[PDB]
Order: C-alpha cells, then sequence, then structure tokens
C-alpha cells in the first residue's frame, strides 16, 4: 500500500456493539488506507476460512483442483454441518466454507508445495506447522488485516504467482453481492469461540468495485459468542455505507 | 431439441405481451419454450450484442485488459448515466452504447465479420454501419441461438482465450446469492415504428447447486413503460421452476 492513516471516529460502530476489532479500507487510485486502529491492523490472527482464498489458488495451480466446473462429490457420510452434505462446485464450497473439501485439497497439495506458495504470496507468518489439514483453523498460521488487503490487491491485479486464468477463477468464486453500480467480492472466517481469556477471531475480507474505483477491505474482531457473528459483516457494511461506497 | 410448455403463456397473456422464453437445463440439447416458432425467430440483438463485442474487443486487443477505463471526453452522450469514465463491467451494466460503438469501430468490419462467423452468431449480418448494426442494422439472432452462444461462453468453448471469456463472465454477474449466481444482459431496440414493434431482451444463465440453466427472453415492445416485463416475466417463470428466488 502507499499510506495508512488512523480514523478513530470509526470506533463508533465498534463501541455500539461492544466489539474489540479493526477495519482497514484502502482506495486503489490514491494508494491510501484508513483504519480505526493502527495497532490492531498490524496484529496477526488465525485466518480461519479466509484461507480458502489462497488454498483455492494453490489447488488450481498444482492441478489438485481441475477447474471451476469440477464437482466435489459428497460421499454420504455425515459432515459437521448440514450445509456441507451435498455435492459442491468450487464457488459452492467457498460460499458455505466447506472445511472438509479444503482439508482434502490441502492434503493433496502437501506441505512442501503449500510452504512454497505461501512464501510466494507473502501470506502472513507463513507458518503451516501442526497438521497440513489443520494449520489455518487451529495451527500456528497468523495474518494481519494489512497483509490481507495487500494479498487481495495482488489477486485483484492478477499479480500473484499463479496463472491469470486461475486468479480469475477464484475471483469469480468470491463474488457475494452484485448491483448495477457496485460489485462486492468477499470471504468470511470464524475460528470458533476460543477459551477463557482467549477469544476466537471472526473476519470479513474482500474488495468493492464502484465507478472506476476499487476498495480493498479487511475486518477482524474478537469473538466468544456465536450470536455476535453477524457483526463481522454489519460493522464493516455500516462503515462502507457511511463512506458512500455500498448501499 | 426444443419442447413446448403451453402453460408458460399464462405469464404473457396476463400482460398482453407477444414474446418468447427459452430455458435449458444443463445444456442447449434440452430446451423448453412457450412457443416453438418464436423460439427460433431472429431479432435485432440490441445491447445483448455487448457480450460478443466485449469478447471480440479483448481478443483483438482493442480492449487492452480486464481493468481498462473507458474515458469520457466530456461531450454529450445520449444518457446521463453514460457521461462518466466507465470500466468494462460498468459499461456493460449501464449499456453504454458509445463505449461499444468505439470498440466496434476499432475492431473494424473485417475482424467483426470473422468473429461473428466463428461464434455462429445469428445471421452474422453486420451491414448497416460498423457502429450501429446491432442497434438498427440487419443483424438478427434468435433466443435459441442466444442460449447456444451463452452455453459456449459458460463452457469456455468460444473461439477466444479462457482468460477473456472469464473476464467477460465476471462483467455479466447481475445477482449473487449464497445459493445461486445469475449472469445476464438486457437489450432494448426502442419502440419501433408503426406496425413494426421494437424488441426487448433478457438473456443469461443461472448457476445453482451443481446445475446450470441457460435462458433467453424476448418480447415485442412499443411503449417504454412495458420494459420491466423483460425481466419480470422470465423471473416469474424461473421462480415457478424453483430456479431463483
Amino acid at each position: 500500500m502507499g499510506s495508512i492513516t488512523e480514523n478513530t471516529s470509526w470506533n463508533k460502530e465498534f463501541s455500539a456493539e461492544a466489539v474489540n476489532g479493526v477495519f482497514v479500507l484502502c482506495k486503489s487510485s490514491s494508494k491510501s488506507c484508513a483504519t480505526n486502529d493502527l495497532a490492531r491492523a498490524s496484529k496477526e490472527y488465525l485466518p480461519a476460512s479466509t484461507f480458502k482464498i489462497p488454498n483455492a489458488i494453490i489447488g488450481l495451480e498444482t492441478g489438485v483442483i481441475k477447474n471451476e466446473h469440477q464437482v466435489f462429490k459428497w460421499d454420504g457420510k455425515p459432515r459437521a454441518m448440514k450445509q456441507w452434505e451435498r455435492d459442491l462446485t468450487l464457488r459452492g464450497a467457498i460460499q458455505v466454507s466447506a472445511v472438509p473439501v479444503f482439508q482434502q485439497i490441502a492434503r493433496e497439495v502437501g506441505e512442501v508445495r503449500m510452504q512454497k506458495y505461501l512464501k510466494k504470496f507473502s501470506y502472513g507468518n507463513q507458518n503451516i506447522s501442526g497438521g497440513i489439514d489443520k494449520f489455518w483453523l487451529e495451527g500456528q498460521l497468523r495474518i494481519s488485516a494489512v497483509n490481507q488487503v495487500e494479498f487481495l490487491e495482488s489477486l485483484y491485479l492478477n499479480k500473484l504467482s499463479a496463472s491469470k486464468e486461475n486468479q480469475l477463477i477464484v475471483k469469480e468464486a468470491l463474488v457475494t453481492e452484485a448491483a448495477p453500480e457496485y460489485l462486492v467480492h468477499s470471504k468470511t472466517g470464524f475460528s470458533g469461540v476460543g477459551t477463557e481469556s482467549n477469544p476466537g477471531v471472526a473476519w470479513w475480507v474482500g474488495w468493492v468495485e464502484k465507478e472506476t474505483e476499487v476498495y480493498f477491505f479487511a475486518f477482524n474482531m474478537d469473538i466468544d459468542n456465536e450470536s455476535k457473528l453477524p457483526l463481522r459483516k454489519s460493522i464493516p457494511t455500516k462503515i462502507m455505507e457511511s463512506e458512500g461506497i455500498i448501499g
């Protein structure tokens, strides 16, 4: 990014919901970012299902995922969520955050290749230790909000170390809201409710295309109560609405 | 193969609309329609032509890339919504004719003819002005041919790079929900002349679960107040089939 500046008035939306968290919003043309909290914008947290973005790119690059029309068949064996108990396309698996589909992808990619691509992508602390199918959910991998926006900008510009085709496939799968005047690409994550004195993390990251501008965003918050989960979208939505970008 | 479903006419009769809907599950080899004859009748594509024109612009390099900005020169355009810089998606979404007129001029007649041949696009007749053949010229395409063309695009089987097909696909997203994605494009030739109605279109496809549905709708129109029916009639039919909504 070009610059970052703190805007403490955004804490308004956090205080109203009694949330500890951070929002980073970057405008592409002015190479400028704003955040409610510079310190928290640099703090690093488990990516949880936001990791499906690099995992999908890596799956395609290595040939583990054939293309955007591949169907991931459900075997009929019970899964942790009802929503996952069905055949899924890549978009379907990303959209419902189908953990077991991406655990199998990670296993087939394997540690050496996974390490290589996280280095190429400058993805967080690049620490994948403690189970190839677990690192982004309960392992040692950590990434900051600033690093998420850097990574997403590279994806948007097709500048990651992957084919343009594969970057476009994943970008297509990340669309979550379409309007005549704006398009939103985004991904949620939630690590769980954590333990005593150790909250989980919830994320919403993505980008908005409006007019000829592009805005990259990353939100995270501490969470110890599943009932608070919708705040991961409502707080950043309120901020972007106030900025005139969506709504 | 095209199968008639008489019951779909109820949605047209209610509005006194003359038109056709073609809906195909999985592939263009299995289509349903309210009217066999009109399904294959050819009409001016109007701004549905922005689909092939964007692909051709990318293939020829006239559109340099996914992120090009089409600058407004500050000179009057026929709609205020076109009087601004636009991206490729923005120009498609507001149907910014003058952006695509300049693309067509730079593609040129020789290359435009070549690509419409490769794409099997309607009657492939571009005569009538390189910057207006799809609006007032002799080009004609049917609902069945629109679904075949869209299926090829979906499958990345047009004579174009997969990259360029993917770029145009993203520019066509018009509704995103957890359960389904709609890609689509409208068209409207105008109100026609006496005894010669204009045509309005909505064409596209729906990705739902692991299925895909291709669709094309057209209708005769001679009053702009009827224009919303181009979306509402096919939306009602697709909601009735349980595909969207």
